[PDB]
């Protein structure tokens, strides 16, 4: 009963808890080389990150101590998936893992921060109040400085 | 931060056992969880099609091989069919979710296959009499060595 060997420690962890650290994977599409399999895997991870950063903002605003009074809908918050990736900037790929088992393709990444300007106003664009962008905005924002 | 109850299977290479499997799908939207376990079980279950072709392959490769009819990497791949349409009794031994993205993975088995199956489903695909006969052979002992 061999275990996996040459297995990297962030694959044993939740590194999507560092909210801008996403890890996703791609299965390996024939058709197409390791190398490309591990383009799609990095995107799915900055998504991830992306997804990361959502999921903490809806936990804040479910939070009780939520001051944005405006409704955001469960699917609004989907829609800020878009503006927050959109945003990103600075991410680099901190590693690649391929599971033996499936020659599945896994991404590391970390978005080293985020245009302002660009969250802003694609937060705007999506409907929610001059209030809300501004919370939200504060909050990804501590969200990367907190992050170092 | 280390992931909690991960299973001991997925810290091993089950593909190792030729007729286990393990494979995984993504979470997707108008999907609960419970169709996403479906989808990789299946996906598991090709694996297993996967790793006994896989198998074949090497034997076919190597210095011990008897199969003078030359078989392609195509074909090799296409023989993949065949063989999951014959599997047969496969148990689903095992799920778990990864947290970082919600990946559901799969862990099963074969317990059989149909030898009739494969026969016919060999023959189909283009390979002479006795390339089947030790085909199918090997395929029986793949099976029996798994017991």
């Amino acid at each position: 009963n061999s275990f996996l060997q040459d297995v990297p420690y962030w694959m044993l962890q939740n590194r999507s808890e560092y909210i801008t650290q996403g890890v996703d994977s791609s299965h390996i599409v024939d058709g197409k080389k390791t190398e490309e399999i591990e383009k799609i895997a990095t995107k799915r991870a900055t998504i991830r990150v992306a997804q990361n950063i959502v999921h903490k903002l809806k936990e804040a605003y479910l939070s009780k101590t939520n001051r944005i009074k405006q409704k955001i809908t469960n699917e609004m918050f989907i829609q800020m998936t878009q503006p927050i990736y959109d945003s990103l900037m600075n991410v680099d790929r901190l590693g690649i893992y391929i599971n033996p088992n499936n020659e599945e393709v896994f991404a590391l990444v970390r978005a080293r921060g985020f245009d302002k300007d660009a969250l802003s106003e694609g937060l705007h664009k999506m409907s929610l109040d001059n209030q809300a962008v501004s919370i939200l905005v504060a909050k990804v924002e501590e969200i990367f400085k907190d992050s170092v």
